[PDB]
């Protein structure tokens, strides 16, 4: 990844929080600055691995990483500013007013981005609505939405059990104690999209759900029902490839 | 004339901005995303000028003219149900993107604006409010796709104070289809100066017209002869949009 100097970045309004990060609007060009918390070197390394991965990839439905600013105890990931922000926040504002054809486009754009990663044997590890950003809302007639999948943030391997339980239902069950984990994440993300930004699923309740090997609900739309059932299986090897998912969509 | 919309058919969403005697909101029409233009509690002559605008815009059909779905009457409020366009007003956009807008891009917008205005000219119909604010981007294109908005409350119903506020877009004789030629000319300058209008305080603006002073020359030399021809104080000397459209090629 590219190194950014603090002289090149301006930090503005706080947009939200990520895992171990505070997300701010900023300037470099309008950017999004992901400020890592004062961390251990493992978390800093996991954050760098994410800047590296996202700097070596290029896809229309993958948000851009400008680089990393590393000065003293601060680690700032300089990323692409996407107009309408997180998908879940949007779907929740527009509940009951989001057409099924709109949801279908977002699914296909998300699956093409994920098929690209799959072909390069690269893992995202954090596919959820929050990490799906809306470039274009596709609200006017003859316009489609345009999504860009965000960086996965601090890589999953560096996270505590407590933080992995918080990622349920998007976290693949095998990760509670592979490019197959993005198939679960994708499946749980179709459900969230279908339930208008509302996720299917307290910490103990969520852990017990996975431990008891219970399955997530069926989507509100029947079109995605077979797909979600195939994606949200506890056997990682049985999940379809995004090549198949993209064809089937 | 125009179609009548019932309040039961419209959902009023977030505020987008203000127009002359109006508050512009995003909305929904039973479901199509619309833009609601809510007229202030007004006297019958003001509401008549708003109706005249709904009528004019309902009887026209051009790709570069925004659609009018109809008019709603909600207690003392007169709502104009009009087209939702993805990227909103042009001036707002050009200001955000200053120094990053190519001259070839500005040329397309000029031609599209002149096509729309040539159509009105051929039908001996007047817009009366051609300015960047009233140019809506359906497609960004970085080519672009504009839609000229409705003129709002017709010029004839406005006070001298409100006409002084429309300077430099307001034709001096208004302090005829020839007035849209001035508006068009002042709009080329605004586009050229990246959303920045040439002119200031109310007295300063009135004195500019009273003293018969002329607006600046564009930053691009291609549009210099055209703007000079359009921004003449003699309405009869302004070229037709037939000529303007030919010359822009
Ligand atoms: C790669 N860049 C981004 O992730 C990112 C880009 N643009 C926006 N735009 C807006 O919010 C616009 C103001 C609406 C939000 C973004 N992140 C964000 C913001 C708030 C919370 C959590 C996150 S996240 C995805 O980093 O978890
Ligand atoms: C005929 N319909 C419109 O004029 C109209 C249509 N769509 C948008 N879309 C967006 O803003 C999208 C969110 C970007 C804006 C519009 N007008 C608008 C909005 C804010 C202030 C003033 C006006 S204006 C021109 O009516 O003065």
């Amino acid at each position: 990844f590219h190194r950014v100097d603090q002289k090149e970045i301006t930090q503005l309004s706080h947009l939200g929080q990520g895992t171990r990060t505070n997300v701010y609007e900023g300037r470099l060009l309008r950017v999004v600055l992901k400020v890592l918390d004062p961390s251990h070197h493992d978390i800093a390394l996991a954050f760098y691995e994410t800047a590296s991965l996202m700097s070596q990839v290029s896809h229309t439905h993958l948000a851009f990483v400008h680089g990393v600013c590393v000065r003293g105890p601060e680690n700032i990931m300089v990323t692409e500013y996407v107009e309408h922000g997180p998908l879940d926040v949007w779907l929740r504002r527009e509940r009951g007013h989001v057409p099924m054809a709109w949801k279908m486009v977002v699914a296909q754009q998300l699956a093409s981005a994920l098929s690209y990663l799959e072909n390069k044997n690269l893992v995202h590890g954090n596919v959820c609505g929050r990490n799906i950003l809306l470039a274009r809302l596709g609200l006017a007639e003859g316009t489609s939405p345009f999504i860009k999948l965000s960086d996965p943030g601090v890589g999953l391997g560096a996270l505590s059990r407590e933080e992995r339980v918080e990622r349920i239902p998007w976290l693949a069950p095998e990760c509670l104690p592979s490019t197959a984990m993005d198939k679960w994440g994708f499946g749980a993300t179709l459900l969230e999209i279908c339930f208008d930004g509302e996720a299917p699923l307290s910490p103990s309740e969520k852990e017990h759900f996975y431990q008891r090997q219970h399955r997530l609900p069926e989507p509100s739309c029947p079109q995605l029902a077979t797909l979600t059932s195939q994606c949200l299986t506890y056997e990682p090897t049985q999940r379809p490839s995004f090549r198949t998912i993209l064809r089937d969509l």
